[PDB]
């Protein structure tokens, strides 16, 4: 199996295409996607380094499919596991709930062992609340294909990086 396992999520495709354009990034060929519909969680027990993939639906909810994933994360041992984040999200339209699935993912895995990498500043997004929010930064790197689809290409390039330093790829 290859290093990183990459679990995403999705309704409308945004999630997915920007989960190929991170796989591309790496260059190398190190990821393998899972879409959460089809997969099954005994998956994630397959790679030490994990990026999870969410949009926020429903105003504050986790996508339908991983909400089915999330109920059988309770067992599964991420000890020592280095996970990353990234969401989908509209920012002008949900001001208040801004990537909050990926805030809600994170505090479920981060209490079962799981340390949390990737970490992405606020600056350059209008948003009133958000459930990523973790002291200036979000738990993982936020996308908006909805407004702000011309800055996704340059936000994945730099975040990618990051991950590969603390990834050690
Ligand atoms: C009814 C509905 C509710 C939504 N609620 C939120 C929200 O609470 N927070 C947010 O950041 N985005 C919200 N969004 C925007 C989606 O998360 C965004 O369009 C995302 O890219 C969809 O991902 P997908 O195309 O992979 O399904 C909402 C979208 C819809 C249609
Ligand atoms: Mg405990």
């Amino acid at each position: 199996a290859k290093k990183i396992g990459l679990f995403y999520g999705t309704q409308t495709g945004k999630t997915e295409s920007v989960a190929e354009i991170i796989r591309d990034e790496f260059g190398n060929d190190v990821v393998t996607l899972h879409d959460v519909s089809q997969a099954e969680v005994t998956d994630l027990n397959d790679y030490q380094y994990l990026i999870i993939g969410c949009p926020t639906e429903n105003i504050g909810e986790l996508q339908s499919d991983w909400e089915g994933l999330y109920s059988e994360l309770d067992d599964v041992d991420f000890n020592g596991k280095l996970v990353a984040y990234f969401g989908t999200g509209d920012q002008i339209g949900y001001a208040d709930n801004f990537q909050d699935a990926i805030g809600i993912l994170e505090e479920k895995i981060s209490q079962r062992g799981g340390k949390t990498v990737g970490y992405w500043s606020t600056d350059g997004y209008d948003f009133n609340d958000s459930k990523a929010l973790r002291n200036g930064k979000f738990v993982g790197l936020a996308l908006d294909e909805d407004n702000q689809s011309d800055l996704t290409d340059d936000r994945i390039k730099s975040w990618v990086a990051q991950l590969k330093s603390e990834f050690g790829l």
